């Protein structure tokens, strides 16, 4: 890591070996490990084997953030996903947001993955920095909006500003994933917050339109805001995604 400050306390990652099946959970763009641990708990409890990495810049200053690149975070995930393969003979990929794309990427690349649980996901951002910039003005960090959360006794661990080169690199990751959803052949279960205020809720049907998966489903949220993992549509995010694991499991 070229990372030049310490882990924030909450954003450590998790790792836990239990069964021959494995989840690979990623968290998303401004946040930490902190949105998906309750989800990545719950799985361990389940019998799972599970891994929820802390992509390279997060989760410690929005600096060390400025410096990665999208192949940074991939390598992330990459680096996870490798960790679950010498250990478990089956995969699931889950992740928020971000982390969805990421999701979306690794099947595009590996489909020897048993099927994937975007939740979110981004793949067409209209409003990369929706009036922050213009396409002119170029200040070097964005003052982030808060947490598009709806259940108040709930945080995010994200940054308070968002550098402007890491955008840059998120709309290329997202492009560079929409254009290769044919690539993923997987089982997908797509979740989705009819109340998303951050990644526009037209993106389930972009990516369920453009996978070439056989089975393939939408399930709406409809008491959660943007970070569904923490909102109050939670424990339904969880007890579906444990059914879809064990339908699947090979
Ligand atoms: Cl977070």
């Amino acid at each position: 890591m070229s990372e030049q400050y310490p882990v924030l306390s909450g954003a450590e990652p998790f790792y836990a070996e239990n069964g021959p099946v494995g989840v690979l959970l990623v968290h998303g763009f401004t946040g930490t490990p902190h949105s998906m641990r309750p989800l990545a708990e719950a799985y361990a409890k389940a019998g799972y084997t599970v891994c929820l990495p802390r992509l390279k810049g997060h989760g410690t200053h929005y600096e060390d953030m400025e410096r990665t690149t999208f192949h940074d975070w991939v390598a992330s995930v990459e680096e996870g996903y490798g960790w679950l393969k010498q250990r478990c003979q089956t995969i699931f990929v889950t992740g928020l947001s971000m982390g969805g794309t990421l999701t979306l990427y690794l099947a595009e690349h590996h489909p020897d993955i048993c099927g994937i649980v975007p939740i979110n996901a981004a793949v067409d951002i209209p409003a990369i920095a929706a009036g922050m910039t213009g396409g002119g003005e170029l200040p070097r960090y964005l003052d982030s909006i808060g947490s598009d959360l709806k259940n108040p006794d709930v945080k995010e661990l994200a940054y308070e500003k968002t550098p402007t080169a890491s955008l840059l690199q998120l709309a290329r990751l997202m492009a560079q994933t929409k254009a290769k959803l044919d690539r993923i052949v997987c089982p997908a279960l797509i979740f989705v917050s009819d109340e998303d205020h951050v990644v526009p809720p037209g993106n389930a049907d972009i990516i369920f339109q453009g996978i070439s998966s056989t089975e393939k489903e939408i399930v709406r949220l409809r008491n959660s805001y943007h970070v569904a993992t923490l909102d109050y549509d939670q424990p339904m995010i969880i007890e579906r995604s444990l059914e879809f694991f064990a339908k699947h499991a090979g």
